[PDB]
């Protein structure tokens, strides 16, 4: 009964950061007298209980086994760029078609992320993310790891897309 959300997107877009912070502030411990210790870490995130994976595929996911599985896997997917690395907004593309193909599906809930919005060196801007986001059909948020702008709206958002998705 999990919501399973992935993050993805080009290698130093920041996801491991904004993943880090979203365990970091929503993180509790739960008893559970079933399981060996009898207590184990969850992350709730709008009231659900949610498991968190990161895909790459560059650097040492370049050699990985497992991006279909993660995409199969994945109810929701935060598809993250840099506000400062035009490559990696080029590449959101690719990884939205690949997820659409795995999952043989047009609705796949999603959320598109542009991280590092403290830094001053923009190149993608604000407008060129939106206009994509509602090709997409999805909602855009800006993010900054950093100073934690937008980070728990990214996840809440994801989540509600999720939910909403379940419903139907
Ligand atoms: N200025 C700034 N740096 C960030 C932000 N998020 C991540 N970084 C930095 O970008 C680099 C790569 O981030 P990382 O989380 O490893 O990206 P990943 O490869 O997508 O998981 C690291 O040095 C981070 O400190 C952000 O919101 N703002």
């Amino acid at each position: 009964t999990e919501y399973k959300l992935v993050v993805v997107g080009a290698g130093g877009v920041g996801k491991s950061a904004l993943t880090i912070q979203l365990i970091q502030n929503h993180f509790v411990d739960e008893y559970d007298p079933t399981i060996e210790d009898s207590y184990r870490k969850q992350v709730v995130i709008d009231g659900e209980t949610c498991l968190l994976d990161i895909l790459d595929t560059a650097g040492q996911e370049e050699y990985s086994a497992m991006r279909d599985q993660y995409m199969r896997t994945g109810e929701g997917f935060l598809c993250v760029f840099a506000i400062n690395n035009t490559k990696s907004f080029e590449d959101i593309h690719h990884y939205r078609e690949q997820i659409k193909r795995v999952k043989d599906s047009e609705d796949v809930p999603m959320v598109l992320v542009g991280n590092k919005c403290d830094l001053p060196s923009r190149t993608v801007d604000t407008k060129q993310a939106q206009d994509l986001a509602r090709s997409y059909g999805i909602p855009f948020i800006e993010t900054s790891a950093k100073t934690r702008q937008g980070v728990d709206d990214a996840f809440y958002t994801l989540v509600r897309e999720i939910r909403k998705h379940k419903e139907k």
